[PDB]
């Protein structure tokens, strides 16, 4: 009924309806013109003529390791690569905000309501005669079929970038504070009212949790000593509200910023190590600054550590699961004399793309144990029995899963994969091609083209029938690898442009912010400019222990 | 006892506390360098020397009507000059904010805490022995001789620059969108927390709110006709909360987006316009789109007026009040290749500078009458008495009073001005100078520099000793007008800074926002483009009333 259903501009222009039946497209600045912005400007057609492939880019990032090598040590050169990594991959993100679950249209509500996920692409109109659109059979492919035919790890499959669960369960521990689903008011809204990289997750998303989590002395957090060693506070002790099965004594009912933590001790690990590191600086404030009480500790400490994680967010995590030998760099000032939003917004395809589970095993392999994914959750005194240091040991060994490449979404999670396919639908997405048109990738032609394979593609092709209709969630972990890596094309180019964003749009980013003094001088900002995944775990975890998001 | 408390560093640098008697500037970015970033690196050495005083570029914009009758018609120019002011204006406000009346430092909460004002300088800290930071007695002076000796209003003093009535209830109408203190809180809080032009006034800051207001058919907002003329709903009908004393008759208790505007005629005036105009721009919308249901034609209608709010706001009211023979232009286009923040945050100072009170008359005089203050506050019934053509006949014929040039505060309102000081001194506002400095301005080095006169100058150097220590919102109220015009230029080189910035941060004025389909199409668009405040009244006020915010 729409007659935008069919998706019909191209090249980012909007389509408007124009009466009952007819439609017409904007093509503002999108660099073409004609019916649907498919003829391009002159200026547009060179551009297209040199601009490579990600693919070409992906291979030129990932080999040459000699040429790298000397462009990693000229501070010049890399500066300007960085810098166009940056601004040519957040120029694909929409800032101020655009869309959301409800508004397919440019809309007040819209814009400033909080609570929702933006939305990359608006959703497919409820008047639209089939799911995605125009193309298709009236209803998706049963989404229990698509989960067992393709998606269900029959055999364990490594991750042949050597990803391991200190890579896993970080990534779990910091998407978890932008990625909170709002389950009473639908998916597609969110709890992170912060939009971005605020540690919430270790300080509460209230000011009320925040006073309970707090020691309110030397702008501390406070702890408890079990053993000799530091962990969060019970439950009872601050009242905070944690969700723990009712099986749970309350000497291991942790209380630390995000109420889910408790469930897996990878995260409860992550989250002790950062709550040390949050009263580490504060050590270090204090005797900088033997005049300040605890509120600037304590929100100084605070502004440290939202430093500390987007450095080694970019330099660590990114780097290890780009595979580049360009080394990535975190500099604020790259942008600095350049055209960027410090604002974000976190997109419900972010969130939807980032649901990682092949990561993880069958077992959790800690010390000389190998535990059941029925033992390890909610077990936090399998945390405690073992300890911090054998953690950090035996995760940087144990080797995580290949997200891409198909049939590896472990059995003791299909629930939730089947859950995402399903709330995709709920919220109208678009096709996977549609967002492959979106972040500038060429379609896929076939299904054989999607998975480089026969088998897997065969079936996709007897439940979807038409390429065209392929949806996104299935097609990311189904997708042919790049070789020898974790993903696959698309998870790489949707990534990074929300990836980015999230992290330089924080506004301690911003000119006016990134300055020693909003650290407590020289010797806090270095703090956060020398940071890595290496010494936030050596400074904070018995022994120093050697780790990496590799396994060696 | 903090080593800041005499705000040492100047030139916008940083100030911070090292050890309990040292201190530290940091200097970055500033254009300065050494203990107080007072000395000047050599590129700024030369641009202090090409840079001319506000007063001569205002004596430029303001005379040679000959040379910008030309350049006004020349659009490579207009577009060069406006979008100078634009972007150096814009420079003087940092976004990402900083500080608010809590937070003298960088804070996390300082800067995710939607709930307050922000603020352009920080707080005095608490324990400086004086209330500006170290100079000064004890205590200021007491705020009621203040008011009494040179705020208050003997002789009824009017604009030499003919600013009118509706002029001045549009200054009150506009600006009571975004200055909406939460008194429960604290002053220094705001109850907007769109923190811009988002016409909440008109259409409620919540959902709930602005659903009680819709009629939900055409996209329309409910309303009533009362005579023939189309008038707001009542809260009977509508249940909206509304601010009317106990003795007004329900059939006059309006409901409008805005609880307080029950309490002046004057605003319900604009009320009533803005929602015939609203309801104005649905029918346009639905003949254009008669596929669009009641959603997408309200949504489509408010950014609609969102984007006339604005064109009128730049090119009507602060080209009144501006005095420029150079015509200010509203367009999008002229920041798309410079660096700029599509955000805002509403800013104490910006509140307590626009508390323009002796812009109200002894007497309100609509057609053949002359209503005192008591007669005219909380009294709708005059309006529907006269009618809305009969209140633009007479508020465009009876002159605003003179703001700046001291003495015009009507004694009907010296309640809000003697609040006005007590809460400035509540919040630890820094001195009139610290602020003309922080907006590059020379610091006033005599009161009678100050105020151009003798008299004024001599009691306000009784009551206070120090020009250093003299206070900003007296002074602004106080200062030596320009020739022959409304303001100081303390109040239009603080205000014009926070003022463009709220209106070119909105998020419509961004490149993904600013194109016709956001707006329906090509005609929406045009309403936006074509929008002045004579057809936002010829349009909507029976019989086409001339309308001006300039006597005539
Ligand atoms: C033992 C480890 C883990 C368990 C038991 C687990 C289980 C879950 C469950 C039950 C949900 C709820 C979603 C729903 O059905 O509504 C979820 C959400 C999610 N998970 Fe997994 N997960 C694990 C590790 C991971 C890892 C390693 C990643 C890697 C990034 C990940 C990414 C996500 C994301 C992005 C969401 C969405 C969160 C939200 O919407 O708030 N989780 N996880
Ligand atoms: C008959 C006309 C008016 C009356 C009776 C009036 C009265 C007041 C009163 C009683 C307050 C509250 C102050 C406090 O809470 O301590 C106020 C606030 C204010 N007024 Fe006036 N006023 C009038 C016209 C104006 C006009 C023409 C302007 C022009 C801009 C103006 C600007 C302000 C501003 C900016 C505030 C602060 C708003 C806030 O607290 O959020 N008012 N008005
Ligand atoms: C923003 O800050 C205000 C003030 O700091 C917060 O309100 C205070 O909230 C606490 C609850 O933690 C109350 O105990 C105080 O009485 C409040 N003070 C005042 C004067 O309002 C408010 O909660 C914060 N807003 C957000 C969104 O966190
Ligand atoms: C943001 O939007 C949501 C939903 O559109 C608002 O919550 C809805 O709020 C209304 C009341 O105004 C309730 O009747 C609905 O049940 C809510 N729906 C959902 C799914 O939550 C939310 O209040 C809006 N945010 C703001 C700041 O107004
Ligand atoms: C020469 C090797 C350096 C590569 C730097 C760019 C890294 C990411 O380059 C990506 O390539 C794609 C195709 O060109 C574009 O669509 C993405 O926007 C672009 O950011
Ligand atoms: C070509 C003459 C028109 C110049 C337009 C500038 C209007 C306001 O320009 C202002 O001038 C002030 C003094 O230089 C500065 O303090 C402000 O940053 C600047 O925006
Ligand atoms: C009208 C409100 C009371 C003001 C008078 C008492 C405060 C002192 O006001 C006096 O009034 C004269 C004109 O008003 C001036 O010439 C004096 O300098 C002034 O101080
Ligand atoms: O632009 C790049 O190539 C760097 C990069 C930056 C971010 C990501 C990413 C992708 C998916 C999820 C999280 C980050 C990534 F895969 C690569
Ligand atoms: O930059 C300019 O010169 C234009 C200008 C822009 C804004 C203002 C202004 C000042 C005070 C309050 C509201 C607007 C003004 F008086 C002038």
């Amino acid at each position: 009924a729409n007659p935008c259903c069919s998706n019909p501009c191209q090249n980012r222009g909007e389509c408007m309806s124009t009466g009952f039946d007819q439609y017409k497209c904007d093509c503002t600045r999108t660099g073409f013109y004609g019916e649907n912005c498919t003829t391009p400007e002159f200026l547009t057609r060179i551009k297209l003529l040199l601009k490579p492939t990600p693919n070409t880019v992906h291979y030129i990032l990932t080999h040459f390791k000699g040429v790298w090598n000397i462009v990693n040590n000229i501070p010049f050169l890399r500066s300007l690569i960085m810098k166009y990594v940056l601004t040519s991959r957040s120029y694909l993100i929409d800032s101020p905000p655009t869309y959301n679950v409800h508004y397919g249209y440019k809309s007040w509500e819209a814009f400033s309501n909080l609570s929702y996920y933006t939305r990359a692409l608006p959703p497919v109109a409820d008047d639209c005669p089939t799911p995605m659109g125009v193309k298709g059979n009236k209803e998706l492919p049963d989404s229990k079929e698509v989960l067992e035919k393709v998606l269900l790890r029959r055999e364990f499959i490594p991750d042949p970038q050597g990803s391991n669960m200190m890579f896993a369960f970080f990534a779990q521990h910091f998407t978890h504070q932008f990625f909170k689903t709002d389950h009473k008011r639908g998916p597609g809204f969110t709890r992170g009212l912060g939009h971005g990289v605020d540690l919430n997750h270790i300080y509460g998303e209230t000011l009320d949790r925040q006073h309970k989590l707090r020691l309110f002395k030397d702008g501390k957090l406070k702890y408890q000593v079990i053993g000799g060693e530091v962990y969060p506070p019970t439950v009872k002790d601050t009242q905070v509200e944690m969700i723990y099965p009712p099986h749970i004594p309350e000497n291991l009912q942790f209380a630390v910023g995000q109420e889910v933590f408790g469930l897996v001790p990878g995260l409860m690990m992550y989250a002790t190590i950062w709550l040390r590191e949050h009263n580490r600086v504060c050590d270090i404030l204090k005797q900088e600054h033997p005049e300040w009480g605890d509120e600037q500790l304590f929100q100084t400490s605070r502004l440290i550590l939202i430093g500390e994680t987007i450095k080694i967010v970019i330099e660590d995590y990114v780097q290890h699961l780009s595979g580049y030998h360009f080394k990535l760099k975190f500099d604020p000032e790259l942008l600095f004399n350049q055209q960027f939003q410090y604002q974000n917004r976190i997109a419900s395809e972010f969130n939807t793309l980032y649901h990682w589970h092949p990561l993880l095993p069958d077992t959790f392999n800690i010390e000389d144990q190998e535990y059941s994914f029925k033992q390890f959750l909610y077990n936090n005194s399998i945390l405690l029995e073992h300890g911090l240091t054998q953690f950090v040991e035996s995760f940087t060994r144990q080797i995580a899963g290949r997200v891409a490449g198909g049939r590896n979404v472990p059995i003791a999670v299909q629930a939730v994969a089947k859950a995402s396919i399903d709330q995709s639908r709920e919220m109208k997405y678009q096709s996977l091609n549609e967002y492959r048109k979106r972040f500038s990738l060429k379609p896929y032609t076939s299904f054989e083209e999607l998975t480089g394979e026969k088998e897997m593609a065969a079936e996709l092709k007897a439940l979807y029938s038409d390429i065209d209709v392929m949806e996104l969630y299935p097609a990311l972990l189904v997708e042919k690898p790049r070789p020898d890596a974790i993903f696959g094309e698309t998870m790489v180019e949707l990534g990074a442009p929300f990836s980015l964003k999230g992290l330089m749009g924080n506004p301690i980013c911003s000119p006016q912010y990134w300055k020693p003094s909003t650290f407590g001088g020289e010797v806090g900002f270095k703090i956060i400019n020398t940071a890595s995944i290496q010494s936030l775990i050596c400074n904070n975890v018995k022994g120093c222990p050697f780790t990496s998001f590799n396994v060696q």
